């Protein structure tokens, strides 16, 4: 069982933005969308 323990780490204080947080890795590859209509 893993316990994190947070004391000193401030992601947002004093700026006017939604931050990033360093974990940014989503599964992109194929994405597939046939148009038949026109040009077949
Ligand atoms: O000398 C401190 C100067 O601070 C500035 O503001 C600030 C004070 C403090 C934070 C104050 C803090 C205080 C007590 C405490 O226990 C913990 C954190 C911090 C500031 C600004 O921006 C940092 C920030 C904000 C958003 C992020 O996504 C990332 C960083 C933040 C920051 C966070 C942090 O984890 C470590 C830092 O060294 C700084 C003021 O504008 C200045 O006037 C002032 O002189
Ligand atoms: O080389 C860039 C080419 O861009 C193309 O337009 C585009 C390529 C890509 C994105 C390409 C992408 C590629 C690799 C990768 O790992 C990740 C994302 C995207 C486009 C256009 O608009 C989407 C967009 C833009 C602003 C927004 O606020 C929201 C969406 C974006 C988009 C993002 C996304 O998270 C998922 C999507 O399916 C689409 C043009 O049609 C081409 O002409 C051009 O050659």
């Amino acid at each position: 069982d893993a316990e994190f323990r947070h004391d000193s780490g401030y992601e947002v204080h004093h700026q006017k933005l939604v931050f990033f947080a360093e974990d940014v890795g989503s599964n992109k590859g194929a994405i597939i969308g046939l148009m038949v209509g026109g040009v077949v």
